[PDB]
C-alpha cells in the first residue's frame, strides 16, 4: 500500500475491506453538526523528554517513536477513563500548501497534520495487542496551518538530513513533544481508526480547536524526504493525506 495512484487511499479497501468501514478517519469536522459534552475533561499530557527514541524515514513518512516499556509519558482526561501511553509522532501533508491535513473543519483544508499517538495500557500489555481494540489507542490531531515558521519543529527538521532515504533511522533523544502542542488544549473528539492500512476502528481522536503554524518551506522539508532506498533514483515524499471519510452517524463532540 502506498499514496500513489495504483496503491493509495482509492485502492486501499481491495486488501482492507474495512476502508469502508463505519468509523474510519480522518473526517470532517462541521462545527454546526458538534454536541458540546458537558462530562468531558481537560486534556493532561505529561511527558519525559527522556522517552525519545529513534526518527525513521518508513517510505511514506517519517515517525519519532519513544520508549513504551512505562508510563514515564502519558495522556489522561479528555473522554477517557484510562491513562494513554505516548508511542510515537509523525505529520502528514500534502503535494501543494493548499491541502496536506488529513482532518478538515467546516471543508477547510489544512497544510499539515501532527498525529501524537498513544495506546492503552491500563487494559493491554503492548502496542502490538492494542492496536485493534476499540478503545487501544488515542490520537491528538493538530492542524497545521502555513505561516510564520515554527520554531518548535526545528529539532526534528534537523534530524531529517540523517533518515533522508527509506529504512534509515537514527537516535532521536531529549524530547517533549507536548511542547509542540498549541497554548489551548479546546478539541473535539469522535470514535475513528487509523488513517492507513491496517485501518483498523481502534482511535479515539482528539482533534485541537487551535492550528500550531509552520512556514511553506518547513513543509518544503518533508516534502524533501526520499520514498526510495539510498542508491536508486529519487522519489521525494510529495504526499501522505487520506481524504476524509463519511461520519455515518458519529458524533463529533466538543470540549468547548
Ligand atoms: C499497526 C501498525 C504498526 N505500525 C508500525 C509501528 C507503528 C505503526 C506505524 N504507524 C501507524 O500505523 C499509526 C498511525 C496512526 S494515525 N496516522 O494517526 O491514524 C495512529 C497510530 O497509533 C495510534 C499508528 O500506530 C498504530
Ligand atoms: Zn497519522
Amino acid at each position: 500500500w502506498g499514496y500513489d495512484d495504483k496503491n493509495g487511499p482509492e485502492q486501499w479497501s481491495k486488501l482492507y475491506p474495512i476502508a469502508n468501514g463505519n468509523n474510519q478517519s480522518p473526517v470532517d469536522i462541521k462545527t454546526s453538526e458538534t454536541k458540546h459534552d458537558t462530562s468531558l475533561k481537560p486534556i493532561s499530557v505529561s511527558y519525559n523528554p527522556a522517552t525519545a527514541k529513534e526518527i525513521i524515514n518508513v517510505g511514506h513518512s517519517f515517525h519519532v517513536n519513544f520508549e513504551d516499556n512505562d508510563n514515564r509519558s502519558v495522556l489522561k482526561g479528555g473522554p477517557f477513563s484510562d491513562s494513554y501511553r505516548l508511542f510515537q509522532f509523525h505529520f502528514h501533508w500534502g503535494s501543494t500548501n493548499e491541502h496536506g491535513s488529513e482532518h478538515t473543519v467546516d471543508g477547510v483544508k489544512y497544510s499539515a497534520e501532527l498525529h501524537v499517538a498513544h495506546w492503552n495500557s491500563a487494559k493491554y500489555s503492548s502496542l502490538a495487542e492494542a492496536a485493534s481494540k476499540a478503545d487501544g489507542l488515542a490520537v491528538i490531531g493538530v492542524l497545521m496551518k502555513v505561516g510564520e515558521a515554527n520554531p518548535k519543529l526545528q529539532k526534528v527538521l534537523d534530524a531529517l538530513q540523517a533518515i533522508k532515504t527509506k529504512g534509515k533511522r537514527a537516535p532521536f533523544t531529549n524530547f517533549d513533544p507536548s511542547t509542540l502542542l498549541p497554548s489551548s488544549l479546546d478539541f473535539w473528539t469522535y470514535p475513528g481508526s487509523l488513517t492507513h492500512p491496517p485501518l483498523y476502528e481502534s482511535v479515539t481522536w482528539i482533534i485541537c480547536k487551535e492550528s500550531i503554524s509552520v512556514s511553506s518551506e518547513q513543509l518544503a522539508q518533508f516534502r524533501s524526504l526520499l520514498s526510495n532506498v539510498e542508491g536508486d533514483n529519487a522519489v521525494p515524499m510529495q504526499h501522505n493525506n487520506r481524504p476524509t471519510q463519511p461520519l455515518k452517524g458519529r458524533t463529533v463532540r466538543a470540549s468547548f
